[PDB]
């Protein structure tokens, strides 16, 4: 149920032995010593590795790794769809705007922040969560010349609990981390878009990467010179495998959850920020469908965009599952009267004003938060015109000096970024006029970004003839619209531009609600302090967890499947049948590796394979995770690794609130798999050589 | 495999039932000198299985046996399809026209009878052997002289099985007085609706209860208002013990069909013509109409029926090809006929090899044809609707040729317009279908085996598939109303000798036809071969562990209550729950909607003694039972013969079955008893329909 602190491994420690756990506390974190944790490093500031070899190769997934294996692929040399494997290590690409960040030191400075707060002057003041003050804190504390004294080390102070407890991180961040090696898509990203969120799973979602250092191991950035990271740390590879009840536990560093919700904040998240997202992205996602199916040109152009939206549309979707049949609104509730009724037993009537404060700010902002994600959705993310150049203070005042021809050259740049390769003017038509239709009968008049009045002023309500007279008259309309115009360029012609004046008119409209929205976010914020203390002075911190913050915590469970529905059962494990029961090769999502194809056809599994003689592919755990987590390490009870977690089941994405035990699931690539591609795909036994495997 | 047993099979099968738990006496389930629980079955209106549940007659079957019945009673006022029925006296239930129930009364081995009669043979290669008429002609001569009349409500039928090595003669009783008694409403009798069709798990409370009646004597009798309830000789008890995983099952009922001894030519032929071409013109003509069906919300109402009708078959021969691939069901009959050949080598006896070589010869030679012949029934027979729109008959064209009778040929035609352009007829819809099912017929069938009108696409329209399909629309007499009201107005002979339509209609009729005709003579030397076939295998590996392939005749099934996995790391258990329903329930789609008298049954887990010992709500439950069309609402029985439930379908892992029996994938979808009582109880409120029965403990 948690994403615990490091600092309470030792009051989880006995949990976590009675669970299975076999190795000494201090071996897993030591707050003054080398241990496991050292071994974990947060990947490219959003993503979770491991260190797994004593010259600093780290093993995070496929997706962490994207990017740089697609910075790295050309049309000669596609690393991307057949995968890359340096065959020595002067081989290996560096990457630029890469980063790990290990966490040295962990310390508690609540008694520090909290006396440094004391010489408040506001009782309102949120500096308590300022970074920026937390930040001078942490200076102060580490000293006037830290990280010249300690290079490659650096400082940070975070709060917890609401403002209840504050941690300072001592970090030592490494910027030149090369790619050793990655699988094929087809075996990296598997499932792709249909097995998103899903379990069973039966995606290789691994890549590899290696820290390089300066001659003594400390942070360097890319240089010719680097040598390779000897690590305080690194995991050995398990290839015991696992078996249903096993216990597993995951480091790991996870973003974000709301575990102190109240009822009101969960309605909210429901019939507002969900609601919206599911109605609006249905409708933008319904047009593109149609319009990708009758157009394969169409399909090329539109897929990633359609792909992108799907994403926290699924999301919405398996969080409003949640609220809906496991009672989140409810527990919260119950929560918070318990809390509330053993605040009047002390005669200390805070907590409930504090509750009180919490539903009075959500019930104030419900109609600015409506019209923020109705414009949001409807038109900022959902109309791509929205996103049309807009003329800037110092182009209007160059057209009306010779340097109209610099405005003229900036604006261009700006609308063949717009109007694109993958740009179709007549779909995104299709698509305004159901979105707009749905905002403008969801919006009133006077709640209307100016350009929107229109409608109903001068097109007599026809949303059609709206966009139609857009795209007609505006000089990013066509390309020889565009043309025209950078010809014969005056200023009045862009103050009246109808896609000009729309775009102005929605990002006017989005950025007024938001700085009227952002003020009520402080009383939330304050409250919930109060809140989340009388929660931890009443039933203690060990069982209620601090929210995540994209800081260092742990999570045990045990690798588990789940009941779905009724009468259906998914295991614990998917095997290497899986994916070939799964094969499509028109359909480019499920095409199967032919090398992999043939691996499972000779049955080639060597030391991989269960006893069984099948060759596991992915298993899921009871573990508490979110996003953030994504490459993170899975330990056995020996601490050994047996896994990376790279997804989550949507059935278990409510869990950000309210853990599900009987639904939610990390879903986990067996390390098995892991080794039997890069030993019989990639052919990289140097890898598999300098890993330290036990039997 | 696994099988559908003769009743005459049951004394060399007993042995092993009993080891498998059955535990009631043979003779009990089926004496051919006595009455046994065979008595209690029937043939529910040609096509259905049913079953006697008390001494008065009352008849359990599905909601979707019993559902014409239930529609034709159903007015705006009483909707019975939507609310369910239920009456609460003998004199409520509402009389049927067109049903019929067939008792089963006397099964009799004919065989050397039959086999002596075809010795006066006048042409070897005479099909007489598989004959109707013929057969009826014996069974006739074996009844008596006058026998309808000497027993009325009886009647005689002889049937070929294992490819006329084997032969029975029927007694059957046929009761025309067959009264609705109720019915649950739509909602739970068909819940899965379309979406859930061919699957496992399932929440679907698919029963419907009936009455026979009968004269004074219980002897059959038409519709009367004197008739009076029929007391049988036989029905069965009710269970409430439930089931459990592994628990024994057996089923009695009518399947109608399978191909368990196809060759693995005739597999090949079957995935490679019948199911590939199915599956892709289904799939171009259901796309089309689902994109209409989408953007018009008119469309929708007007083609969900259609849609819904082309993809049943279309959803069945994706399970059946998903079989071929994945479960070796071709290789499976090239070792059982290897096996043969190779016996029939050792025994110095070649003409089992003959006739396998013969059927593989045979299909071989019809594979263009047979091509030919799928590729217009489902790109265009099925595929577009004006392939059926009128045709002036030889009669109604000679009628336009100086009588009153132009105006009665008018009007015959005019109703026939009216019945193909119909309230849920779309011309647009119907123009974009044809453009894209005529595009991939243009591409598969060559120029020379075209129908004659489709040639013009090449010819007179420069290969523009849309510009002959809106020629065809635009100078038609059927393109619209005002276009037939102005040749009904002055109608000429001319004028439909050359309508585009009409035309377009006449000649993809005559090339089907043509077709039909010239593949029809394939069927003989293959039926023929079959005969010499199977009776090898039989020869060889004894009517023991091989079933005579079904053929709307009465047989039994034994299995275990059990569930499976469909694919890596997923299982489906053997019983579904109420939960089941009330997770599926989407107030806001037709399919999913919950009964609220049930979805208040399970808030308040009124669930009485229909509960299971967990206190959960059984709802259905799949066995190894060995199933196919014909067995909806057959009755599944208990190691004892009580009725533990009512099959209602069979997954689509399992339709491969037909072919080759699939012990790790196929399984009977059975309603339990338990929820069928708990309906009549808590959603029905008829009492008196359990009363009557005898619900045993
Ligand atoms: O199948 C679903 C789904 C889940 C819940 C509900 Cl209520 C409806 C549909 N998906 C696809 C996987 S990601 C989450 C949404
Ligand atoms: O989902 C499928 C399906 C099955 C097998 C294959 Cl190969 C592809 C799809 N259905 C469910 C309804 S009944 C049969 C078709
Ligand atoms: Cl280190
Ligand atoms: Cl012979
Ligand atoms: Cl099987």
């Amino acid at each position: 149920e948690g994403m615990w602190l490091m600092q309470q491994l030792g009051r989880k420690y006995a949990q976590m032995k009675e669970r299975g756990l076999k190795m000494k506390e201090y071996d897993l974190y030591n707050p003054n010593g080398t241990s496991l944790k050292d071994a974990v490093v947060l990947f490219d500031g959003g993503c979770t590795g491991e260190v797994v070899s004593d010259r600093g190769l780290v093993l995070t997934n496929h997706h962490c790794g994207y990017d740089m294996i697609q910075a790295h692929s050309t049309l000669e040399h596609n690393y991307l769809e057949n995968g890359f494997w340096a065959m020595r290590e002067a081989d290996e690409l560096p990457n630029k705007d890469i980063s790990v960040v290990f966490i040295d030191k962990i310390e508690d400075v609540t008694d520090y922040v909290k006396k440094e707060l004391k010489a408040i002057k506001d009782p309102n003041s949120m500096d308590y969560l300022s970074p920026k003050y937390l930040q001078k804190l942490a200076d102060k504390k580490a000293g006037k010349n830290f990280s010249a004294k300690n290079p490659g080390l650096s400082v940070e102070i975070k709060a917890f609990y609401g403002g209840n407890l504050y941690l300072m991180f001592t970090k030592k961040t490494y910027t030149d981390v090369r790619l050793v090696g990655a699988p094929p898509s087809s075996i990296g990203k598997f499932g792709a878009d249909t097995d998103n969120w899903i379990w069973p799973r039966h995606t290789g979602d691994f890549s590899i990467f290696r820290i390089y250092a300066d001659k003594n191991g400390n942070p360097a950035p890319y240089s010719e010179d680097n040598v390779p990271l000897k690590p305080k740390r690194f995991f050995n590879i398990s290839l015991g495998g696992v078996q249903e009840n096993d216990y597993a536990m995951i480091m790991g560093f996870p973003g974000t959850t709301h575990r102190y919700f109240t009822a009101s904040e969960v309605d909210e998240w429901k019939s507002i920020d969900n609601d919206i997202r599911i109605r609006m992205r249905d409708i933008r996602q319904g047009v593109m469908l149609r319009e990708m199916l009758a157009d394969p040109q169409i399909k090329i152009m539109y897929s990633a965009k359609y792909a992108a939206s799907q994403n926290a549309y699924k999301r919405a979707i398996g969080a409003n599952w949640a609220i809906k049949t496991r009672g989140l609104r409810q527990n919260k509730q119950a929560m918070q009267d318990r809390l509330i009724a053993w605040g009047a037993k002390q005669g200390t009537p805070r907590y409930e004003e504090a509750v009180h404060e919490i539903d009075a700010t959500v019930a104030k902002r419900a109609d600015l938060r409506r019209r923020y994600w109705m414009i949001e959705e409807g038109i900022i993310r959902g109309i791509e015109f929205a996103r049309s150049p807009i003329p800037t203070e110092d182009e209007t005042k160059a057209l009306q000096a010779s340097a109209r021809k610099e405005a003229i050259d900036k604006i261009r740049t700006r609308y063949s970024k717009f109007a694109n390769k993958d740009y179709s003017a007549e779909v995104d038509k299709k698509v305004a006029v159901a979105m707009l239709t749905e905002y403008l009968k969801e919006i009133p008049y006077e709640n209307l970004p100016l350009h929107l009045r229109l409608v109903k002023d001068r097109f007599a309500g026809d949303v059609q003839a709206y966009v139609d007279d857009i795209f007609a008259r505006s000089v990013f309309g066509s390309e020889a619209q565009f043309d025209a115009f950078a010809a014969v360029p005056s200023v009045e012609k862009l103050a009246e531009d109808p896609m000009v004046l729309f775009a102005s008119s929605v990002f006017d409209e989005y950025r007024k609600l938001y700085n009227e929205l952002r003020p009520y976010d402080d009383p939330i914020l304050r409250a919930q302090r109060t809140y989340i203390a009388g929660l931890l002075e009443m039933d203690g911190d060990q069982d209620q967890f601090p929210d995540a913050n994209l800081t260092l915590r742990f999570t045990y469970g045990q690798v588990k499947g789940y009941s779905p529905r009724d009468n259906v059962y998914y295991g614990h494990q998917t095997t290497l049948d899986g994916v070939m029961e799964k094969e499509d090769p028109d359909n480019w999502e499920f095409v199967v590796d032919p090398k992999l194809k043939a691996v499972y056809e000779r049955k080639d599994f060597g030391r991989y394979a269960d006893r069984s003689g099948r060759m596991p592919v992915a298993f899921c755990a009871t573990t508490h995770t979110t996003g953030g987590n994504s490459g993170s390490p899975v330990m056995n009870a020996n601490g050994e690794l047996i896994g990376l977690n790279f997804d989550r089941n949507w059935e278990g994405v409510g869990g950000d609130i309210q853990y599900l035990a009987d639904y939610q699931r990390s879903i986990i690539v067996d390390i098995r798999y892991v080794l039997l591609v890069i030993d019989k795909v990639g052919g990289c036994q140097r890898l598999l050589d300098e890993m330290n495997i036990v039997p």
